[PDB]
RNA sequence: UGAGGU
């Protein structure tokens, strides 16, 4: 089975590369005054094959310093600083290749280049520069509202000992990624918001954790606060009006406007600023949504062949073989391997998935589950001020038959109006006796205004003081006739999974697998991490893949990753698994999450010596040793795989299959994985990088259990993109930082609470 | 917050 590898070939020449440092006697940092004037200088002096990095120059030549004075509207320095060859500092390599995309038309927003129209170079022929805006459009979103820039996402990689016929020095990654920017600036929205919010507490919540971009320097920040009390007529130490003046020569129209602060303190001018992606007032939008994916999610073949008539461009192959790297137009040549076909069973048919097929909703709706727990004492609530008596019944009514259908045997519940949907809990919570707190296993909740305060308020609520289980719908999301069957089947398998069992205390499972290729003995191991007070997520899974007993912990600081006492939570969870069953697990993999940049290989291998250290220090444990298998899964990748029928047509890889990364050159085995199936667009497959490995099997057994795990997410009927464990996890960690729960009642920690 | 891929 053929495949393409978005990779390309890319022969570097040891071009001599010299480094020089330019210095303006006047005090002026305006970003386009100094670029101008380095310009006019670089014009007199009359090197025209040069290249502009911020502070420094490149230079192919080196050529003593000249420094002149400028007569514009003033002294220009130049200062050689550095020269090595260009083939072995990769990092000199991207930032060649990143000033030659700034020149041919692209903007570095972040660490990517978008096209645009102005900050263009006129050596470029008008065929290149019209292929390139068909290639890249500057799309329009809600008729003049949004702009949606589409550019690439580049790197450049070394090769290890590739094949080929000669082993190439580097290959080049390519991806094409599309960015949206609001053309409202932010002072308007936050004007806006004044008008009819009329709260400063209000504006911040619904403001603070949003993302903007600032144009007159183009860098992107996080909204962290807004100071209404300071104004830019104030001064800081390095008025604002006067920064702004001399440093960008922007003229400020609004002297009253706040100021928004992001610390490492720094304070930004709404003005001046544009929100990043959707608005939250039309984030969930239906039609802006369709509008949006559409505009960005390019078919194979139409990724394929934009891909194909950008390295082919002739000029531009031209422009970047001028600076010694000299791109390949063809892809690399590659066999994959297909896994195993899979099949699901439940507790009424087996029904293998073979080609495609890769969603069972009809199985699901046409058939049974596999472990329910009795739903007895269950509280449904909904409010009374948007009151709908006989309606509240027969949602009652349909959710019994489809429990009932589903297999989950379910009694009346106590159908409950409440005005301020919050208090009642409340109430609830103040009389154990009368409410009979420990006799409720779940209580589903209606609520009509899809706030996140009163959202996050019930289910920390829920959590914290009772341990009754709760599920949430919208009731606008109800009340529509199209979907409301289909949203009320959802609600019976999530609630399946969410409410504790009598008998062992765990979640209800929906599905198996007839032949798991986890072996025996194994208990599966998925962590990860949300940075906000930072939480780390791990579940647990003695079975093969079946039911998770989550757990959760606080990083020992914010923005870094490393579990300080990962071996203590796991080596109790084996300790319990003993005392359960006088068992000793055979094998114990490890799907954390997370990306190998150099820093989280250190950081797991930290926490492979703490788990080490602690299963030594245990005294049941010592003796024998649990096999350990460290396994990174990676979510964020700019790799795609193309794929070739005999007919030499564009199509997505066909789902389960895998490659190992024989090219880019990293110390531990890396694998490519697409697990699942989009009916429009290439795929983006899932990076499985074996770090550390213990256990007998060969890391190919392991690829294989990470698609399983894929092909078992309870959470969506069909196949999905990363492996259960991993998303599990990842939930976990969303649940309890964006919810702010203090600690979850130990009774549903082995519930799936997360879905 | 019906939910995953985009
Ligand atoms: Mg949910």
């Amino acid at each position: 089975i053929d495949l393409e590898m978005n990779l390309f070939p890319v022969k570097i020449s040891n071009l001599k590369i010299s480094i020089y440092s330019w210095l303006i006697f006047p005090k002026i940092d305006n970003y386009k005054v100094q670029r101008n004037i380095l310009e006019i200088a670089l014009s007199e002096e009359a090197l025209y094959e040069y290249i502009i990095q911020k502070n420094k120059i490149y230079q192919k030549k080196r050529h003593p310093n000249i420094k002149r004075v400028v007569l514009f509207q003033f002294q220009i320095e130049i200062n050689h600083l550095e020269t090595v060859y260009l083939l072995d500092n990769p990092t000199l390599q991207n930032e060649i290749f990143g000033s030659i995309c700034q020149t041919v038309g692209f903007e570095q927003i972040g660490h990517n280049y978008y096209y645009s129209a102005e900050r263009q170079s006129s050596q470029l022929t008008q065929s290149t520069k019209e292929s390139l805006k068909r290639i890249f459009p500057a799309i329009e979103i809600d008729g003049g509202k949004y702009y949606l820039k589409q550019g690439l996402t580049t790197a450049i990689h070394s090769t290890k000992k590739n094949f080929s016929k000669n082993a190439i020095s580097n290959v080049v990654e390519l991806e094409q990624t599309s960015k949206l920017i609001q053309k409202k600036n932010l002072l308007e929205i936050i004007m806006d918001l004044n008008r009819k919010v009329k709260d400063h507490h209000k504006i911040e919540n619904l403001l603070i954790g949003s993302r903007f971009i600032t144009h007159y320097n183009n860098r992107i920040y996080t909204i962290h606060g807004i100071a209404w009390n300071k104004d830019p007529t104030s001064t800081f130490q390095i008025t604002f009006e006067e920064y702004y003046k001399k440093n960008y020569q922007l003229k400020i129209s609004d002297l009253h406007q706040p100021l928004i602060i992001y610390y490492p303190i720094l304070y930004f001018l709404p003005e001046f600023c544009h929100l990043f992606g959707l608005s939250n007032l039309d984030a969930d939008n239906f039609r802006i949504r369709q509008e949006i994916t559409r505009n960005t999610q390019m078919s194979p073949s139409d990724r394929y062949r934009k891909l194909k008539t950008f390295v082919e461009n002739q000029d531009i192959l031209e422009f970047f073989k001028v600076w010694g790297l000299d791109i390949d137009s063809r892809m690399i040549s590659m066999s994959g391997i297909k896994l195993p076909s899979l099949e699901i069973q439940t507790q009424t048919g087996v029904f293998p998935i073979n080609f495609e097929q890769s969603n069972w909703l009809s199985l699901l709706n046409r058939s049974q589950v596999i472990d329910a727990p009795e739903l007895k004492k269950w509280m449904i609530l909904y409010p009374k001020k948007s009151m709908s008596l006989q309606e509240a019944r027969k949602f009652s009514n349909d959710f019994q038959k489809i429990a009932q259908q589903m297999g989950m045997v379910c009694r009346p519940p106590q159908l409950q109006g409440v005005f301020d949907m919050t208090k009642f809990l409340a109430i609830l919570k103040k009389n154990p006796s009368q409410h009979h707190i420990n006799s409720i296993q779940l209580i589903l909740t209606i609520t009509p205004n899809r706030n996140k305060t009163c959202y996050r308020k019930i289910k920390q609520l829920c959590y914290r003081d009772l341990g009754i289980a709760n599920q949430n719908v919208v009731l606008k999301n109800l009340r529509d006739q199209k979907r409301r069957m289909p949203i009320i089947r959802n609600l019976v398998r999530q609630i399946i999974c969410k409410v504790p069992n009598f008998n062992t205390k765990y979640g209800g499972a929906l599905w198996k697998i007839k032949n798991n290729s986890i072996p025996d003995k194994t208990l599966i191991v998925g962590i990860d991490v949300w940075h906000g007070k930072s939480i780390a997520g791990i579940v647990f899974s003695t079975d093969k893949g079946l039911h998770y007993t989550a757990n959760y912990t606080i990083t020992p600081r914010k923005g870094l990753e490393f579990i300080h006492n990962l071996g203590k939570i796991i080596i109790t969870q084996l300790q319990n698994h003993y005392n359960a069953t006088r068992q000793y697990f055979e094998n114990i993999l490890i799907f954390r999450d997370g990306v190998g940049n150099t820093q989280y290989n250190k950081i797991l291998q930290e926490e492979f010596k703490s788990i080490q250290q602690e299963l030594t220090n245990s005294s049941i444990f010592s003796e024998k040793h649990p096999k350990i298998a460290i396994i990174l899964v990676n979510k964020r990748i700019n790799r795609r795989l193309f794929h070739k029928n005999k007919q030499g047509q564009i199509l997505n890889p066909k789902p389960g299959t895998f490659i190992e990364d024989q090219y880019i050159k990293s110390e531990f085995s890396n694998y490519y994985l697409v697990p699942h199936f989009s009916r429009f667009g290439t795929t983006r497959p899932i990076h499985i990088s074996v770090i550390y490995n213990n256990t007998k099997y060969v890391n190919f057994q392991f690829v294989e259990i990470a698609n399983i795990l894929c092909h078992l997410n309870y959470n969506w009927a069909g196949t999905v993109r990363i492996p259960a464990s991993v998303e599990y996890a990842h939930k976990v960690a969303d649940f309890i930082g964006s919810n702010q729960i203090t600690s979850i009642a130990p009774e549903l920690l082995q519930t799936q609470f997360y879905l």
